């Protein structure tokens, strides 16, 4: 079956993490749409302009919105992108036929949206040469951060190529977490986010969501099905682009 | 020998262009810098902003202004990168080693900036999917463009790979040739850019600019050297990676 696949970058990031993985599914057959959430990629905001995280997902709100009644899509979500896949199934949970997390943060309904941050900066604390900043926003101070470039290199694209690296080093930009924020928002809610399709796909080789991290997550909030990845690193999109694309035409052969 | 190269993209592109390139080159020793120019890339500017293809240039002029005294570097142009090297060595020559001109514009001192814009209209008049429009900056109307899909794909990245494709339709902005405007400005100098040493690189197989193009460019203004690379496409430094870092590397060790 084809489906129509939406990916979802983490911060810092933007849509061209997505450009080995977007062609091969599309040589599939799918159709896939790969977003520069807010201040993210090229996208022309700041991010001293968006002020929660809410706010971050405009564009996924937006091409969400868009589609035609009965269209559905299935969400690909890396790294914190799992946050996004949560707001946005709040809105639109009847467009979506399935989320996938992708070694993604995985929101729950039964504690606060910060929740599974607060305990990634736990297990991982020491984010090495990435830089912060503060900026307020709609009178609260956001916390801003840049990936360091030795953090980029040794924990998110571990195994990958220089000339991807390359690509991150150019292209990662300033972004926020919003961790404050969510940590004051709403909870995100059983009938909308806690009704759909849960597919969580990892790597137990990923250097910064490690493996007690994620399995922790597992534990937390039981995923409807679970795929490990052997090998690779992080940036699975990157360094195992085709047994991510076996898994997606799996769920779109499941999931509808 | 070691230099510091400054890889300048072309319009509607940006930096990551160069993401093969530039670890190549860091490879062999070499400093790089591959910078965003203004409205490019990641830069937070958009094009209406802008009104000339001097003020385009304004980060590759920024850059060449915190050069210490002493400091000098290499510039490689790609495509309409030229230009943007002209206007640089009308600043700047004395910090310029040498300008590589990589399947790029040559302008000349004897007729006015415009000109091989004008002839390349000529040559290659039918950009196929590429969209137009107008803003007005500064009492001038300028025309802007979005390179079309199609002429990426057949004319730019003939020979590149889906995933370097997928970049270029990910990142590739709205961008202008400020032909009009060019068309008014001063002349480049000979005291400045016409006494830079100046390298040609080409191959006859880009689909854009033409062998004639090329052709009459190295007549029309003849460069201190020229280098022909068989095969590739437009695109050499993601074709034709290896060939474009051995070319520099001897023109480091030529041009000091």
């Amino acid at each position: 079956a084809f489906a129509h696949f939406v990916l979802i970058h983490t911060i810092c990031h933007g849509a061209w993490i997505w450009h080995k993985l977007k062609p091969l599914l599309e040589a599939l057959g799918h159709k896939v749409t790969a977003l520069d959430l807010a201040a993210s990629g090229v996208d022309p905001r700041q991010i001293e302009e968006i002020g929660s995280f809410d706010e971050y997902s405009e564009p996924l709100l937006t091409f969400l919105e868009a589609l035609p009644p009965g269209e559905k899509v299935i969400l690909v979500g890396e790294s914190c992108g799992g946050l996004n896949i949560a707001i946005a199934a709040d809105k639109y949970c009847e467009k979506i036929a399935a989320a996938v997390f992708h070694n993604s943060v995985l929101p729950d309904t039964e504690h606060c949206p910060s929740y599974v941050v607060d305990k990634l900066m736990e297990v991982f604390p020491d984010w090495k040469d990435t830089t912060y900043f503060t900026y307020t926003k709609d009178g609260k101070e956001i916390t801003g951060l840049k990936l360091g470039f030795t953090l980029l290199r040794e924990n998110l694209y571990t195994l990958c190529g220089p000339e991807e690296y390359e690509l991150a080093k150019m292209l990662t930009r300033k972004g926020s977490l919003f961790q404050n924020i969510l940590a004051k928002r709403p909870f995100f809610t059983k009938e909308g986010y806690g009704s759909i399709k849960k597919i969580y796909v990892w790597t137990d080789q990923d250097e910064i969501f490690l493996p007690e991290f994620q399995l922790w997550q597992i534990e937390n909030y039981k995923p409807d099905k679970v795929y490990k990845v052997e090998g690779g690193d992080h940036k699975l999109q990157l360094t195992k682009t085709k047994e991510i694309a076996e898994i997606l035409q799996e769920v779109a052969d499941t999931y509808n």
